Parts: structure tokens; C-alpha cells; sequence
């Protein structure tokens, strides 16, 4: 039905979030710190300096397990 | 139709994996570092000493920005 189509969009949406916003292809699995900005996957921010979101100095990388994984 | 239940059911259970382990009441926002388990609300993760999914112990919490927030 209708009501049908309305959950897989909120589906697809709500797992899109989950993904990298550098290369939109890996599952969100780090942070960087000390900002706590957690969204890309481990090798897109391997090589980032400061943070895409707000620009604050990324001093390490910090790996995320999480239940949605 | 049948559909709509299964989707609903799925929706369901990525919304409930999104919350804390804890209280079951409030948004994920909190790892234990060093161990990366991100299982936790601010409030229960103030309160454990060992990290309740690998019994490592937590030396700091570091708060996490996620885009499905
Ligand atoms: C961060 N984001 C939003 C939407 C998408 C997306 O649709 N990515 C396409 C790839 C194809 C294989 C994994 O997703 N990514
Ligand atoms: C008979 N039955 C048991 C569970 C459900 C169910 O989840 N229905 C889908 C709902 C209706 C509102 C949109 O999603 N139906
Ligand atoms: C971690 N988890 C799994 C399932 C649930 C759950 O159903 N919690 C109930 C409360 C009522 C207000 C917010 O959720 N939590
Ligand atoms: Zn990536
Ligand atoms: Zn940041
Ligand atoms: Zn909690
Ligand atoms: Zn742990």
C-alpha cells in the first residue's frame, strides 16, 4: 500500500544517516576528537586535519562499536 | 498489507538499537574510551566504571555528534 512506500523511505533515509558523508559508500565507525563529530568510516578520516563538520583540529581518531553496525 | 507489518517491525528494531542499553530511555550519544563501545546515554555512561559490554575499564567518556541524531 501507500503506508507501504511511506516505511521504506524512512527506512532508507534512517540507514543513509549511518553512512560516511566523505564517500557515501562505508558505515560511520570513527570519531574524531576531541570535537565528537562521529561521521565517516575509518579511511576517510585517516587523513583529515580538522574536522568537515566544524572545523576544529582533529588530535586523534577514536574507533566506534555500535549496536547499529 | 503484510508488508507494511514487516517494514514497521524493522524500522522498529534499528529505532530501539539507536538507544541506550542502560535505561532503554534516551539516544546513544556516549563512548567508553579506550574500548570504543558505544552502547550508552550521558547519564548511564557517567555511572559505569567498566565498560557493560567488554568489562574493560572506561578512563574517559567521550561524547559523540551523530547525523541520525
Ligand atoms: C551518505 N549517503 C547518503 C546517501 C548515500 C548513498 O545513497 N550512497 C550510495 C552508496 C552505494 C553503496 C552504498 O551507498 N550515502
Ligand atoms: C496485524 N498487525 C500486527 C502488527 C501490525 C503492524 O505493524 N502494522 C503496520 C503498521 C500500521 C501503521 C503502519 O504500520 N499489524
Ligand atoms: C534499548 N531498547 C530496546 C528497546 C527499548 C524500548 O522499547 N524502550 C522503551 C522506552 C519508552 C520510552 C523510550 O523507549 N529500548
Ligand atoms: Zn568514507
Ligand atoms: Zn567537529
Ligand atoms: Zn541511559
Ligand atoms: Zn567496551
Amino acid at each position: 500500500s501507500q503506508q507501504t512506500r511511506v516505511l521504506q523511505e524512512k527506512l532508507r533515509k534512517l540507514k543513509e544517516a549511518m553512512l560516511c558523508m566523505v564517500c557515501c559508500e562505508e558505515e560511520i565507525n570513527s570519531t574524531f576528537c576531541p570535537c565528537g563529530h562521529t561521521v565517516c568510516c575509518e579511511s576517510c578520516a585517516a587523513q583529515l586535519q580538522s574536522c568537515p563538520v566544524c572545523r576544529s583540529r582533529v588530535e586523534h581518531v577514536q574507533h566506534v562499536y555500535l549496536p547499529t553496525h
